[PDB]
């Protein structure tokens, strides 16, 4: 019998590598035969046995004749959808798992939960489903767009943790945290320290005692707030990441926000969801993170490191470590995940690459993905091979 | 080692929400380069592990050549097909189960049992398959149109109860019950009381005692007939819905039947298959039901909610709990059923939304999705997204 | 662990039923998006667990553009493939086996065998595989088209009995029977008596003691040579049907082939595989058999049943049944199987339905399946829907 | 439970027949509907229970918009792919296990462990997936194209031995072998003996103690280098085959290379990826190997034997065994795999039959099988089928 799965020390490794390409749009010719499914928000969640690539699709292929709003965000036909990883999301190959605007899952051990927020601006609802069975809810607290993750919710031991956030994307959007365990929400818990914006958490454990967040502060600065959760008692604190390496985009020149670790700085307005894994050792913890190339436009996408070290308090730079998708092409949304080995895991980061020809034709994405593996420089880049007139 | 199942109690929950939709016909565009199948009379059945979404097709693709005898309902093309609840049902997708023109379906904790009626208006037959077993069949018995549920039939102990029915569409339709065991009839039940037309019933587990059905009587009324079945003696009784809020379609203004329970009324010839599905609790039952926004065209679809009482005997309004589809959508057959969670059960209401465009095109449906799940109140509607020029 | 499988007794029933129509070239047309293959042959073995469907492919589609040679039975390209019996057979769908342009299969309990000929006229191959691995070959005896059943061989306590033929199409085919365990020929069985011309058996077991299979007699006859092979000695003997009720196309009036049991009669010339089943009961034996409506061409065909008796000196006539396919519609090759319930074996027969429009555009064939279930009369025909201009 | 494997004796047999062609663009026609991925150095390999069918992709499907570039051999979307042997690789059947290309893959007993090579030329990157997880990697040692087999590696004991080689294709390349277990490099192997240049090592189990490789030298000679690794102690030692049957292409011809074994002699400039499988019987070893038939081109492959001896010391030409496929057909790539059977292993080779139009076009290959089976002579030869220009 399947038991409750924690996190474990990682792989050994020292650099990132390129891993895998999936790039359904490479299929969607009209001179071609192929039905790749129209998506964005891709992230992935593994559990022991499988690795599955989530998006939130409009119900819609490519080539097709309903382009017209796949650059928008919520409407009445997005659904969280999943294809097992190394799969190209079609049509026929995909599992459409319930309407959604904005999703989550992840893996506890024994069953995959599946978390997706529908229904209209003013009033939206977090939906909660075990395996195939639609288990609970959960109701908009500041009934402005509640919304979540877009990346893999954490489980240890049968709990699972999960960002959600309500609240104006150009103002106060405080998050908040569920715990959910077997598909139902057992606790809700409320953040102290800064607050006053963060959303599309990527969540991931620091060791058995912590989940660490960086999110996303759509309004007030381009510093990411820096989650710390720690799940034996229940409680979290957010603050600023301090490093001069602003991850956010836009963002102003690295360093050049002057005052205390807290000073939100200029161009905060605007933003993207980031990036950000653990690799953690017998006495250090590795924090990986991405951002744009770009310091304005979501195209580019780099890699960083930092060992050890309070994200709060380090001012210091982060490691630049590679160029994982050129200043050339897209680098959108970017989220953290692990692959189980069969003794350690494997931590991987996986890059949104949205194909962006305006709103006069599709809007869709590939998704690139690189991973810890053995030790040297990064080594190659990834490009989405798509040319949008076919 | 699997054992029969039985009904339990339903999970926690005070109302539905949308859950899910299946719109193949999203990617039936000439554009396009996919192929869900034609079909109508969907719905859904679980067993402990896994929902399988069943329709029954007029063996055609959109696109195709083959639109031409789509709306019509009994031909020697029509089979029962499924796929797994999620999947959309395309040509490569979808199993086809038997040669069929009206069906039935369901788990009985240890194999699928498979319902199939084919065969002319006169004599028809009701097939039986047991896991991949053709293993019974059973006759006409007033020779006009043998025919059965469109929805899942009900499983206790091994042993599995179906509605079916034969006779006139516009005059006498006296329904039967069928207990059938591994794939073999054991049993007919003939039931008593207000028998003269019942048909395409959607039943359900009241307890493990009584299967509740809300039938339709597409000749002299607009209220349901409702079926009482003792399983623990094998025997039936049939008595008119009592409630002011008719179920059927067309229907006169709620509450405008004038007289007893009993009374027939007018605007009673047509119906719907309507939705209907039990929330069993420790000391109380919900009747959930489902029926369309308008009181005499198959557009949109409400839900409504009874706990307690006799369904004979209670004049009293349904609440209305929202709206599933508006009255700007389809709203065509409906069906209660029901999700195995790990320890109880989910109930659930689908909705069979047709795409008519008249006889000189193709002529199929979507299926939504709605679930007990959470608290609070129903929050939104489904549409299919469907332009039928495409 | 699975153990071998043995006949059992069949299943109660008394007359065939329509069952299921795989018809792929109703999702073939120009305008449509499906790729059904090309094939002829089919037939269906069945194991403790699932049915597959099998056929002969050109190693193309439908729409396509290499449907010249389609109409041609035997090149270089030809292969086995298969799917679950219920799914549409299409280029991905299936699964290719072997290269062949002849074959067989059936499941031992433990695993499938494989059985396919190809090579050059004058000195083609049989070859086995069992299950993934290729295991052994038999070499032509006559240098003129070695050729096998075109239906499941037949697998008792492991030993797996097989019908091979080699020799003129038009003049002397004298067939042999290999024993066959875990994929490895292990012995030889030559028939005595009437051994002119055998080919294309349809054999299944009347006891666990008897294999019985009725043949095609290409040259001599239009009276099915009928094989009695006694597995427990492994040998096996064959004479002519007796049977008024003459099985093959073309043939002359019932009845009309004058003196003893053993006359060859006019009209002999020619000849199709016919279906044959056996329904095994306590304390008798049904034999069911197919033959087209039409004495001279392969349209329509009906269902016949003798019980008991011996079949080399019974000159009764065999007892219609019903017709499965209309004198309107192809009737092609005919082939027995038995699919597996829980405690008893179910008797089918499947028709190739073929769609013929001459060599200048594309030959394959649709598969419609009767089998014994109920009581009563044989109530429906079977068409396959098909515009072959589309 | 599974446990380790190991090479057994090889299933009874005397000479190779034609198995199974895997020719997809059969279904690339752009009247048709279906999706062959662009593939080139297809390989299989098998473990206890399946057997999968390996290729590099270029991430484009015929028909369609992207064939500029496929004659190409290295770049940023070459993905290394598989599906279950049997089945077409198509857009949706194939699964993307890594970007890659140069590629080799392996079962261990209990898991798959996938090699991809890519990188930029000067730094490439060997990367090695275990199961579901990115495990390791190995980096370039002559900054030359590091790249590996293009073929099967070889498990014993949980024990996998690789290939790998890095060089100018026209000069020096050194190959290296690793040692892999549970996807970890866990020893490099340097071979001695003549190692000026070896690549694309075709290998197999000798025996329990030897894994034997027959490679190709693209810079120097048309003779095979071979490879003797004692799998006992670690190390490997390499030589020219003396036979005088040559089997590179191109190559002079056949014993026209004076001088003792270890003369390179003329045309040995160029090569191509030979075919090498051994059958290992309780007293002897077989090895089968095949060669184009075209001294020049890559047009046809026939299949030669040579039972014992020292294939570093023997001059004598290897016996003909057939032609697989004709010199009218294309013969590109060709590798050795064999197949598990229940109590022993069954060689087979595979042929890349590559579709050369030129680089205005497409480019990919089908797969032809050949395997030892029964006894005889070879019977058959393998044609693709396919018109380039559909
Ligand atoms: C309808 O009747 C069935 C059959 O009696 C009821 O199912 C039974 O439910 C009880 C309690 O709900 C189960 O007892 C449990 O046994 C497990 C061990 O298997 C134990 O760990 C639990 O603490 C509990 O004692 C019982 O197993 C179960 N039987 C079967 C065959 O499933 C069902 O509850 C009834 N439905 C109603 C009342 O709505
Ligand atoms: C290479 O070495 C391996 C490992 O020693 C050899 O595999 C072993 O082969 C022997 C006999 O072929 C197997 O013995 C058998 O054991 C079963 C019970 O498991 C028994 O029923 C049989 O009668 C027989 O005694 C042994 O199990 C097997 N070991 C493993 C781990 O597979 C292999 O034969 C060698 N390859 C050669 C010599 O080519
Ligand atoms: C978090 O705690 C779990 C629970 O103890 C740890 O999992 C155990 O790891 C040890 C070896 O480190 C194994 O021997 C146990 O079998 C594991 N138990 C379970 C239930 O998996 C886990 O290693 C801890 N994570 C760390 C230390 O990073
Ligand atoms: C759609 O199908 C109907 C019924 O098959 C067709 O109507 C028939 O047309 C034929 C003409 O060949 C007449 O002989 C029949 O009497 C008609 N039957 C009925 C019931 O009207 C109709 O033609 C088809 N439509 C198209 C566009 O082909
Ligand atoms: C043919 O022989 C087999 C072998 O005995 C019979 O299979 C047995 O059937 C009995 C009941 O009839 C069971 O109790 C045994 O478990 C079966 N054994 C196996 C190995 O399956 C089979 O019934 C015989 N076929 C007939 C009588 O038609
Ligand atoms: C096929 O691809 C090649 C390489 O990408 C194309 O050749 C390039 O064409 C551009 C023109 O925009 C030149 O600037 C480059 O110098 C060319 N590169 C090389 C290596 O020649 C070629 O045009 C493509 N073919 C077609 C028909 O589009
Ligand atoms: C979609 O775009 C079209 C223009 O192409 C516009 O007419 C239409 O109103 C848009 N859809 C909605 C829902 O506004
Ligand atoms: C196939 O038919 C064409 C005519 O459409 C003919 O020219 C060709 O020769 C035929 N193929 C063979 C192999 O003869
Ligand atoms: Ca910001
Ligand atoms: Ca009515
Ligand atoms: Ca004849
Ligand atoms: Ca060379």
């Amino acid at each position: 019998e399947p038991e409750w799965t924690y996190p474990r020390l990682s792989c050994p490794g020292s650099t990132f590598q390129k891993a895998l390409l999936i790039s359904p749009h490479r299929f969607g010719e009209t001179k071609g035969n192929s039905a790749p499914l129209i998506i964005r928000e891709p992230f992935i969640a593994c559990g022991p046995n499988e690795c599955k690539h989530f998006a939130l699709t409009h119900y819609a292929a490519q080539p097709g004749g309903y382009y017209n709003g796949t650059r928008g965000d919520r409407n009445k036909l997005r659904h969280l959808i999943s294809v097992k990883l190394g799969k190209i999301p079609t049509v026929e190959n995909s599992i459409f798992h319930m309407a959604a605007w904005s999703g989550s899952a992840c893996h506890d051990g024994k069953e995959w939960t599946y978390i997706g927020v529908d229904g209209p601006d003013n009033n939206a609802l977090l939906k909660v489903k075990y395996g195939e069975a639609y288990t609970d809810t959960y109701h908009s607290y500041a009934n402005k767009i509640l919304r979540t993750q877009e990346s893999a919710c954490n489980c240890i031991g049968g709990n699972c943790y999960l960002m959600i956030t309500d609240g104006s994307a150009s103002g106060v959007s405080e998050c908040r945290f569920l715990k959910i365990r077997e598909g139902r929400i057992i606790k809700e818990i409320f953040p102290t320290g800064r607050v006053k914006h963060t959303e599309e958490c990527t969540c991931g454990f620091a060791s058995n005692k912590t989940i660490e967040c960086a999110c996303r502060d759509n309004s007030y600065t381009a510093k990411r707030p820096f989650v710390k959760l720690n799940v034996e008692t229940d409680t979290a604190e957010i603050r600023l990441m301090c490093t001069d390496t602003y991850l956010d985009t836009p963002r102003p020149n690295d360093g050049s926000i002057t005052g205390p670790c807290e000073s939100n700085g200029d161009k905060g307005s605007g933003g993207i969801k980031g990036g950000f894994v653990h690799q953690r050792m017998e006495s250090k913890i590795g924090r990986w993170y991405s951002r744009t190339m770009s310091k304005t436009e979501r195209m580019g996408m780099g890699l960083y490191v930092k060992y050890d070290g309070d994200p709060w308090a380090d001012s210091d730079a982060l490691a630049f470590s590679g160029v994982m998708v050129s200043m050339k092409e897209p680098g959108w949304y970017s989220f953290g995940f692990e692959i189980k080995d069969k003794k350690c895991d494997v931590p991987c980061i996986g890059i949104e690459m949205v194909h962006d020809g305006g709103k006069e034709t599709w809007h869709s994405a590939a998704t690139a993905i690189y991973c810890l593996m053995g030790s040297g420089q990064l080594l190659w880049d990834t490009v989405t091979g798509v040319d949008m007139a076919l």
